[PDB]
């Protein structure tokens, strides 16, 4: 319900406004030859340099429900950083390395998610030399398009599945739906054993039919 | 009994992360960027000094008869004008490129590439997704890792199979094999998640997700009957 703040213009963040239109995204930027494309994108436009922090203010990084960070280098990207971190330490920041060797320094200055583009890219690349399944595979999930979507689904306090194993569950038996794991605070399980045992607040991540997903969410909802 | 030969051209943060994973495989990277001679090498890769768009210099670069070959310029234009220059001299010869731009990618597979990889357009839409908790995009970066403890694999179909002819719910691969069939693709096509009724062919190619000691459990499962 809270506006996300976007600092920094590039393709990455353009991909990005287009996937939350409806919402309201500021977008601090220097370039001023972008504001009418950012405007066109259903998003407001602040004329300020990222690192500096009397910018950042400008662009309301307090109350914000994330902040979203892609500039020209790695060292201007953590400067940036550093300076959300002297505004509001609690703020969900996510960063996008250009370099693999950087991620470790973005962590540090405090980005709770860094995204790393061309290392995907990379091990996608290497991986699509006799097919390309696995790049067809992510490429396709993460759209809107796709008639099997990946979605994040929360387990409820009073589910019927408290304490319930993955195998007990049976949950693709039931809902159709494909656990490729569960999550809980930043830690996540891909192909979680069959002994796991779910709680509440556990998040899991699936991927299915529109169909198929309620009623994955009519099986883990409270009995009522 | 090893296809031996990968060419890449132009350099990139792109093509550097590729070679990593390609050790052990024979690589050559054509680049007119002299200054990335000697951190080639160091990948244990072969550095061909010359113009991708020129095709004298592609043939150089050895593209005729390469298992595939890997394109990542500076630019959508660059790199079409390179993909052109390849299908002037091998017409069957798989093509892996990357698009800047997300309007470019019919282009690019108009002008002959076989897959490509859009890298802007992924991580952009796993910064929307990772507003409130970054599952998806730790589950992207983490099955693509050799360090985790989970692997993504492709597990070819072998003729003869005791698979060929038996449904997805018949089969029972995950409750056996104990991996996670996320899709099964031949040719160009990929159906993830197949339906409950879907029969495994020889060729077919088997899209899963699972420990190395349930990924050989499930080898053995799908090994022909005539051994
Ligand atoms: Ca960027
Ligand atoms: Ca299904
Ligand atoms: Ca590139
Ligand atoms: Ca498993
Ligand atoms: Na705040």
């Amino acid at each position: 319900s809270r506006h996300v703040v976007i600092c920094g213009w590039s393709e990455s963040t353009l991909e990005c406004l287009r996937e939350l239109r409806g919402s309201e995204v500021f977008v601090l930027a220097e370039d001023e030859n972008v504001r009418k494309k950012v405007l066109r994108s259903g998003a407001n436009f602040v004329h300020g340099d990222p690192t500096r922090v009397s910018d950042l203010e400008k662009a309301n990084v307090r109350g914000a429900r994330a902040v979203i960070v892609d500039l020209e280098s790695d060292s201007e990207t953590i400067h940036c950083i550093l300076g959300i971190r002297k505004i509001d330490e609690s703020v969900r920041i996510i960063a996008e390395a250009q370099r693999y060797e950087n991620i470790e320094q973005l962590r540090m200055a405090g980005a709770d998610q860094v995204i790393s583009p061309f290392v995907i890219s990379g091990r996608l690349m290497s991986r699509s030399i006799d097919d390309g399944y696995e790049a067809m595979f992510v490429q396709d999930v993460l759209a809107e398009e796709s008639t099997r979507r990946m979605v994040e689904v929360p387990i409820p306090e009073g589910s019927k599945l408290e304490g319930v194993s993955v195998l007990d569950a049976d949950i693709h038996d039931v809902t159709g739906v494909i656990i490729i794991g569960v999550g809980r605070g930043d830690e996540l399980i891909i192909d979680p054993p069959r002994d796991y045992s779910f709680r509440a607040g556990d998040i899991i991540l699936g991927i299915g039919k529109p169909e198929e997903i309620e009623r994955l969410k009519n099986y883990i909802s409270a009995l009522v």
